């Protein structure tokens, strides 16, 4: 079914939510070095919470997709915005896609 | 289950539009450094009053994502509106997630 | 109950408005010294004035969040304006939550 | 009780609007020593005016929230501002605070 | 009564917009000294023709609000400006709150 | 009684309006000299139209007000726009004023 | 009658929005000597154009309040402005007091 | 009668519309002489094909108001633009004018 | 009749349409030799397409108003700009002349 | 008739929609010499396509007005410009011609 | 028929909305040899996956319509966007042209 | 047919949504090297997974118009902007190609 794909939506909204918002502050003004490592650990644990709530084949989708960073290297305010956006995309078009193909499913069953 | 997420929401409600206000506040001018060290501790103690209107699973959850500030060091601007906007994201996410979600099992058990 | 929360209401109105009116001033213009110290005692009798119209649970909430100004130094325009925006989203998440709480207890109980 | 808070209504709309004009000609343009001295004096009289017009009790909190000036210095522009921008803050949560505590009021006993 | 207070509404609502408008061509653009001169002349006969029309409770209030100038020194554009701010403030204020005032009377009287 | 005050109510609109449009006029741009003693003839001209127009209370009411220029001297930009802004929110004022006055007494007779 | 005021209606509206129209274009742009010279020759002219669609009883009011320009000299851009804007305004004014007035006696006439 | 002013509506319309048009050119940006000696010349042939369609008594108050361009003299941009305006205005104003005036007519043969 | 004076509407509309847009294209942005040379050949050859649509009536009175350009010198973009003005001023009167007179003759016939 | 003027509307929409869409193109930015060279290939290859797509009268017409480029010269963006906006004219005012002057004739076979 | 002149109406979309967000993409910012060089050879593949999707007839219509780019030359930004707005507006011409008609001819239909 | 070509629409929805924010976040702000060659290999991974969810024809139109990025070189702003942008105007393209498409399909076999 389409709608075992998304265990937790409550989380996955929860958690995403909260992606969303800090690269809308990263997007806001420049970052220092303190920040930029804190967000590091921040994606990284991000991404576990993520695949909590979600079913295992969106697991592995998401693990092809996305890369933990170096943790011997502060990655740049660019890298960050590129890692949270990745997430956000995927996290909006997850839900919008999911919710589009079930509402044509039904659509096709009416006839 | 669900709505036993939130102990208590007024309290969250409370306590989250605070955060959300400072961090306009921040992002509006340039703080200082007394400034910046009375924010690191509203902020050690927003954390603490929201844990006590949690579920303890949330709880856990906040823990593992959030990181209180050494407090031998007053944080910059940059990282105190990254501390602010991770709360703000994930508190708006979690209240919308769960009606959200909840909306979606009442839709259907209609069917 | 939750409407035993606020013990004063229009009180408390009252004193939010001052403050929040007061924090608009602060933005719009740089302050001086004796308006800074002005506006520090003001801050503290607004937080007495806030605790005298609220049940002895948030008093100590309150309290708990907030801190009077060191009487030996006038503080910053920053300082004054943090202190405020603590104040003014505390108290808009108050009510609102307590408001958006007491609506969901009714719906609740309408099934 | 309640709207026994405020014996003179119409007076206290009176004196309260004209510190409101005047608060937003202060923040126009900038001021010379004559206008501040006389805006200084104003302000004096008006809290007089505003005390005729108040309950006890709210006489008092009056008396309690404010400072009247030094009559041996002239007060700043800002100095100014904060002084009146406290009370049309407090005046307009005054009446707020009475309308939106009794609305409840009457909205609880129709259940 | 609260109706027996101005005594003269069309007058007073004459002399008020003349002052208003008098208050919106000074702002526009600066005063020389013979306009000056001359809009203290005014202002001195406006709070003559005001209290023509109001009730003596009135005129007493008006004349403890306000102070004719050194006829030995005319004034500047800002004490004109706060000069006349304050009588518009005040009149606007005195329509508003007896209307206001007297609407709540009537809606108690229902009832 | 109270349309017994403005005889000629047609004429004084049209000598208004003619005013009015005069003031707009010098706002937008510089005058010379042969353009202000043009319009100090014109001020003085008006104010006697007008004169033809009210009744007698009225005349006396502009004349304690207005002052005509001395002959001798070309007037200012400011103390023509000041002069002309005078009778234009007087003018205004005194119609309003009227029609207003006049709604609350039709409205009084009702109940 | 009010009405016998204006004795050719359509030929005063023609000469006056022509009036009104050339006082556009010398608002939008300086003009030269012979335009100055030519409009000094177009006012006069329309003055008397004016006079003939009007009752006598105006002509006389026309004629008190304007000038026309010494023929041995060419009148400023400023000049020229005032003259037609005194035009345009009286003219609106002549239209808008008839109807107005009218309108009124027509209101009073229904009681 | 009235109607009968306009001989040939659709001609003066058309003729209008184009001088009109030819304002709205001049305007918009710099012309060179050949740009003036041509419109020097579409104004005298205007005219004439504009009297055309006008009744004897029109011609003659066209006749009088304007004036033709001295051939031997390629005459300015804001002559030009004078010549055309007057004759816009007058032209819009004529037509408005006779629509005005018949309905005020028919309306008073109503009552 | 009115109607017999464009004998091929849709062609007249299809070569002011193209006038019109040429005109738009080059008051955008400033010509070179070889388009203002291209033009000019383009507005000769329009003034015939158009007379080809219309009565002789109207060929003889645009033959009347316009003028090709000299065979041998290249006008400027202000000379072609005032020449096709004068082309879509003339067109768009012409069609709305004739609605609205037709409009009107059957308004008065319907009486 | 009338219809029958476009033999392939579809067509000359898709080949006029195109000349368009350059049109737009060419005017956002400085083309380079490659650009232009092929611009006016596309350019004669367009006029060909359309011909296709029209009556006789239309492609004579059309032949009348346009005008193809030298082969051994690469035209001016201006130049461009002017070509394209003539085609893109005369087809708009072709089609709203022909539906304009269709509509014209079924709405007088109503009557 | 004129709509078997789209074999593949959905795979022509495709196409075409992906090269009308190239075109896009390429008016927003500078671009470089390498991305120059990869559009290039898009633009190649584009028009043959057009082909794939049409009739012969436009087939052919294309081919004499486009040009493939010399392969041992990498043609600017100018000659890229020239080459895209030329199939941008040719496809957008090509559908709205066939829709028009088809409705077109099926309002003829219904008389 | 023609919804047999997706065989995984939430799938492309997810992957397609989340390259056209990572277009966005591209567009918004310049790259650094390690931003880059984290994107080229998103890129790649995209694809891939975009693949997955199409039909054979697809895979191969996808094959056909693509290029990935040479391993041994990080791709520029530029390349990178251009080849995200050529997947979401093809992923737009082809569902909104296929909606109307069958659109059509539904509304031809009702009649």
């Amino acid at each position: 079914s389409l709608t075992d794909l998304v265990e937790q939506p409550a989380k996955v909204m929860r958690i995403g939510t909260m992606i969303k918002q800090l690269l809308e502050e990263v997007r806001a003004a420049p970052l220092d070095e303190a920040s930029r490592n804190r967000l590091r650990d921040i994606h990284a644990t991000s991404i576990r919470e993520l695949e909590d709530g979600l079913a295992p084949e969106l697991r592995e989708e998401l693990d092809r997709l996305t890369l933990p960073f170096n943790e011997d290297a502060v990655p740049s305010d660019a890298e960050l915005r590129i890692a949270q956006a990745q997430l956000v995309g995927w996290l909006e078009g997850l839900f919008h896609g999911i919710q589009t193909a079930l509402f044509a499913q039904q659509m096709a069953a009416r006839a």
